[PDB]
Order: C-alpha cells, then structure tokens, then sequence
C-alpha cells in the first residue's frame, strides 16, 4: 500500500545527523561505509558528516561496519546484526509480542536474528485499544517506531539510560502500521481535557 | 512558475522536526495524525518522532487533530482552522494587508478562515521597495515564509513570546514569492557598508 | 556513476540549515538569492529561514550574493569566488595536494579559483593507504567532505577557531570518491582494539 514500507533517521547522541533513508526494497542494510546510492538500499551511514562528532562517537562509527539487515517479509520485520559489534533494539511491539515492559531494550549479538515487529500482533492492540479510548489509540503510535544502537546498549544494565545517550543510533518509522493508525485516528475525537492555548 | 507553491518545515519548539513537506496540489492539510504518504497532500504531523519531546509537547500534538488547511487560488492563501483548538499565524503580509504591526500575531479560531498571503498586495510592496534601496527588497525575503502554531498562542497577550516558544509550529515558504523577489534581487548591488571578515 | 557528484548542506554556527541539496549538472552556484528551484542547480541560501537567527548571521547573509560556484570537470573540482566577499575553503585533499597541514583553510578572495580536489591525488592515497591499515583508509573519509565559509574566515589568523564559529558555511560531499572508497572499504575488516558496549 505504502510506496516505502519504512524510512530511518540516524542521530548521534541527540542530534539528527544526515537525510532521511527511504526503503522500498524488502530487503535493507545499515552499515558504516560510504556509499552515496539512494537507490541500492543500503543506508550508508560512514559518509554521513558531523563537525560536532567527538572521539567515542567517532570510535564507534569504525565498528558498525556490516550494520544491521531489516528484512521486511509479509507483515514481520527481523533485524539481524552483521555487524561485528552488537546492536540494541527497542521495539514497543516487540517487548509486547513476547512479555517485557515497553521500555525493554534487547541485545542483537553479532550474528542474530530477531522479529522486531509482528504486524498481526500489532493489529490486535490496535482493535482491542479502539474501543478502549482515543488516546489509546493515540498512543499506538509509538510503536510503529523502532530505535535501535549500535556497540553501546542502554538501560537496565548499562550507564547510558537514554539512547540520546547513545553515540550512534538510528530510528525506523514503519509506514505500514501507521497508514492503518491514520485509518483508524481520522475517525474519532479528540481527549476529554481539553487544552489551555496560554499555558 | 514553480514545482511547489509552498513547502512547510515542522518544529517542536526551537528544533526542526520531520522532513519538509512539499505542496503541489492548491488545497493542503497539515493534520496531527500519521499518514506518510508524501503524495496525497496531506501532511501528517502526527507521525513525526522526537525522543526530545516533552508532556507539554505531547499534549498539544495530541489537540491538533485536523489541523490547518491552506488553500491557494490564484495568487491568494487563505488558511482555514479545522483543528478543535485555534492555531495562531504570523505573516508580515497578512499584517501588511491589514494594518497591523509585523509582529502581529493573529488567531484563526476553530471553523475560521483568513487570507493571509496577498500576492498583490506583496507585489506592490516589490515594486515600490525596489527604487527604496537593496536590503530594502532584502528584508522582503521575509514576507514569503508564515509562521503558525497549533493550540498555544505567543507574543502580545500570552506568556510565550517567542514562537520557539510553542510546542508545535509549522513554517510555510511560499516559492511563487521566492521566484518573483529573486528576479529582483539577482538585478541589483550589495549593501553599502562592507563588511568584514575578521568581526 | 553516481546520480549526483555532490550534495551541499547549510549551516548557520553549528546548527544545519534547510535542505539538502544535491548536484548532477557540473556547474552549481550556491548564491544568497531566493530562488527555490531545486532543479536549476543554483543551490539558493537567500530563501533558507532561521529564527535562531542574529544580527551578524543576517549581515553575512546579505553579503553572499553570487556567492560561489563549485565546477566539476573530468576528476577535478574548482571552486570559484563570485560573491563580493572572499569566501574560505578546507579541503584536506587541497591541502594534501598542495603541501599545507590538513585544517588548512585557504581563502578565494573574490575573482579567484582553486582546485580543491584533486581525483588524481585522492585516488593514490586511496592505494598507498591501503596496505597501511584499515583507520588509515577510514579517514579518507574525511578527505571527500569539503567545508566553505562566506565571508568571515576562521582558524589561524581569526578570532573564529572552528567552521562552526562562522555565521555562514556549507559541507559539500563528493560522491564521486565516497563511491571509490566504499568499494575499498567493504572488503576489509574492523579495527585492532575492538570495542566496549558499556563505556
């Protein structure tokens, strides 16, 4: 239905750092080198610039490497890590599709595999949450955005709590979920309390 | 003349949010739900991501709802309120226009409507300005891009003062304006007092 | 082989400023006019906003006009000063291909040209660095971004010490050579002292 079935932003730290990545190909990779090619499908991260960039961020970047590979197949999407390096996952739809708390950030060690998005689990919530508020639904939007890390993790068990705090990370919006969101937003009404216009 | 009559930038305060969105069809909606399509004309806030993002922020992306809808036929844009809450608009044409200060911030209620780029009014303005100095067309620059925020007002009247002080605000560049001051200004000399390169 | 030969991103201090734009005709301008068209191949500064804008950023602004244009033949790019201010350029492969220190930045007064790569030169230390490490082709990645400063200068001889102190700069990537190295780089392997997850 949509012409990209995701597009990634990359940041370092908590700055936005290059354009915008649009995928149409089934099949992406996000790697550390330097190739230009919109088209292609790999999102080339190493030729994206920073004068702002400092040595740990600068560090990591020559340790992504190989990336990660986002194979979007029917209505799920694995990541896998080719990198020799870890990547780290926060997926709402993932820590629910197993069991863990929304906020649960997960370890793709080098060589792993793992879905990250279950388009048919996704689309319970989003049924069981219509008649269950707006907001409810509002909130649905959260988790058609992925964040992932690459070598540092973050949270429980590391020092860096926020992935802001990550040097290299990027964000996944998967366009699928959110056109069927739209669908379903476009009919309601907004919150019970509404809003002040001065404070 | 142009590809695009407009295209509209997204902040959240004072850090630009999401790609820029482009207009080609003459009727655009700028909503706060979560279609991607960069096609339809709809540009869809709602989807937009930042980890950055505050509750106040949240609230009001959550009170845009339908948003703003910016119509322009023939040389005029009108801009009519279709979100349940105001939006608020700064346009030095608008307030030209009129007659009001160019700092003029004016509410556009629920249901409202109001012509706020003239594309005589301005051209006067061009011609006029043109035998009245160089960065007298300079500053003209100015007029071609409005500045809007949804819900929260700013300047006279409200604490916010600044339109970075605003939760959500968007910034429209109208491109039939850009063109036509190009022409101009590509005509003509730098200002009088040089300037260094050292200060 | 590459859609584009360059992309050119604008800054004002350290904070990016409009779009991308991206070159396929070998001769561009990037001037301080307002024309919005993104095929032209005039990259046009004058029509880019910023309320976090000031006072010195503004004067700058005014002061680009023609701004310069960056000539792309065979393998060698030249960089021309139209603007009537000098216009500042780091290239580390102009540096390299003189004999100066690789933060170097050389000044094109007004009038002036300078070839500021090199495909030539670029593409030995691709070769020598080859059987030299893996970081020693990594960091020519740096060699393949080149930064221009309109009007204020920085570094040895200024108050402004870094790019990101000047009012008004641009970071032109060469796709060209980014392509060459990427084909280098994906047949090689990560760094010695691998990497922690936690620091």
């Amino acid at each position: 239905e949509p012409a990209f079935w995701a597009s990634i932003a990359y940041y370092e730290l908590n700055c936005r750092v290059g354009e915008v990545f649009h995928c149409n190909n089934n099949s992406v990779i996000v790697d550390g080198f330097t190739n230009p090619s919109n088209n292609s499908d790999r999102c080339c991260l190493g030729q994206l610039s920073n004068v702002n960039r400092n040595s740990t961020i600068e560090n990591t970047r020559r340790h992504i490497g190989k990336g990660v590979h986002l194979y979007y197949v029917t209505g799920e999407v694995y990541a896998e890590c080719l990198s020799d390096s870890a990547i780290f996952v926060q997926s709402r739809n993932c820590n629910y599709q197993h069991g863990f708390h929304p906020s649960t950030v997960c370890k793709i060690p080098p060589g792993c595999s793992l879905k990250i998005f279950n388009n048919q689990e996704f689309a319970q919530l989003l049924s069981q949450s219509v008649n269950n508020g707006f907001e409810a639904v509002y909130e649905l939007t959260k988790m058609c955005t992925i964040r992932m890390s690459f070598v540092k993790g973050w949270g429980a068990e590391y020092h860096r709590q926020d992935v802001t705090s990550t040097p290299c990370w990027i964000e996944i919006h998967l366009h699928g979920p959110l056109q069927w969101l739209d669908k379903v937003l476009t009919q309601m009404g907004s919150p019970h309390n509404a809003i002040s216009s001065v404070s």
